[PDB]
This record gives structure tokens, C-alpha cells and sequence, in this order.
């Protein structure tokens, strides 16, 4: 069972801006997704402070970066709080309508696309480098779901009968053909060191 949804107009506009604007500094997508993962990790840590059973679905709080040159994917995995079905549908747990408005106003006043994360919509920077994004997620007390979109105004949601995750989120970037530098170990290492060097969770770059 696959459900197809339309993006809200403002989010479709955000995505079209990201996909169509000439902007060479694409590498910031990784900083933004790592930051989102850190935020998700913070959320489950906070819940666990008063209810340790929240970590029964996995105690380790970390981020994995997994390139796969055969599939042309870069996957960012975290063991954060995850998302419910309703969160997925609600713009991946964001306030993307108001955030998009604030980002657009900032762009008009001299900001650039690299500032996207200040507006709570950094996830969508994935579309700087990905033709399709698949998000697999598992929140405590909800089932595992897969969200997917190739932009074009719609996304899908289905229950994921794939490999179980204990808890967290996997963002699978199906890279554009000219963006395969982001599968190279030395390039990923460089970007992590430049933009994510103080993130307070382990970031493991897998090799192939």
C-alpha cells in the first residue's frame, strides 16, 4: 500500500528553488543533514533523561555516513528519535511552511542558500545533490515507514517491510549523475571536517 501526497504549495516552491537556482556551493547539504541528525539525537536523549526505557530500542546515539558507488547513493543514518507517520506527512517533522516564508524573506534581504538550516528546512537541501530522496524512519511506538520523493510536487509514504531499524532515521540520497564526488571518501571527510567537526555525536564514515 503506497499513499501519494501533494506537497503544500510553499514546499513545492522551496524544492523548485533548490533544484533550479544556480548555486555552486552544494556541499552544504551534508552539514544540514548531519545537523538534523544531531537534533534528532538530542531529542531522544532528552526524553531518556526522565524515561530510560526510551532507549530500549537502542542505546547508542550516533551518525553513520554510508556511500555506495554501485547504487549511486549516499545514506545518512542516525539513531535519533525518528518520525511518526504524521511527522513524515507534516514535512518531515518541520514547520516548513513558515520556515520557507522566513527563508524566502531572508534571501530577498541578501541571504544565500547555504543559510537554509537557520529556517528549519535544511532537509530539503538534499535536492541540491539528489534526484530522489528516500527516508526510512522508526519512532518508538509507531511502525517503520518509508517516505520518498523525486520532487515534481508529490511524495509517497508506505510501511517499510525492509531491514528493521531499532529507532531513528535513514536519509538515502540517490545522487544526480554529476554529483558523484559525494561518494568519495576524501571528499566526504573534507566536508565533515569543514562543517561538522564539532557535532557532539560520533560520525562514522563507512568505506567500500
Amino acid at each position: 500500500e503506497v499513499e501519494t501526497f501533494a506537497f503544500q504549495a510553499e514546499i513545492a516552491q522551496l524544492m523548485s528553488l533548490i533544484i533550479n537556482t544556480f548555486y555552486s556551493n552544494k556541499e552544504i547539504f551534508l552539514r544540514e543533514l548531519i545537523s538534523n541528525s544531531s537534533d534528532a539525537l538530542d531529542k531522544i536523549r532528552y526524553e531518556s533523561l526522565t524515561d530510560p526505557s526510551k532507549l530500549d530500542s537502542g542505546k547508542e546515539l550516533h551518525i553513520n555516513l554510508i556511500p555506495n558507488k554501485q547504487d549511486r547513493t549516499l545514506t545518512i543514518v542516525d539513531t535519533g528519535i525518528g518520525m511518526t507517520k504524521a511527522d513524515l506527512i507534516n514535512n518531515l517533522g518541520t514547520i516548513a511552511k513558515s520556515g520557507t516564508k522566513a527563508f524566502m524573506e531572508a534571501l530577498q534581504a541578501g541571504a544565500d542558500i547555504s543559510m537554509i538550516g537557520q529556517f528549519g528546512v535544511g532537509f530539503y537541501s538534499a535536492y541540491l545533490v539528489a534526484e530522489k530522496v528516500t527516508v526510512i524512519t522508526k519512532h518508538n511506538d509507531d511502525e517503520q515507514y518509508a517516505w520518498e520523493s523525486s520532487a515534481g510536487g508529490s511524495f509517497t509514504v508506505r510501511t517499510d517491510t525492509g531491514e528493521p531499524m531499532g529507532r531513528g532515521t535513514k536519509v538515502i540520497l540517490h545522487l544526480k549523475e554529476d554529483q558523484t564526488e559525494y561518494l568519495e571518501e576524501r571528499r566526504i571527510k573534507e566536508i565533515v571536517k569543514k562543517h561538522s567537526q564539532f557535532i557532539g555525536y560520533p560520525i562514522t564514515l563507512f568505506v567500500e
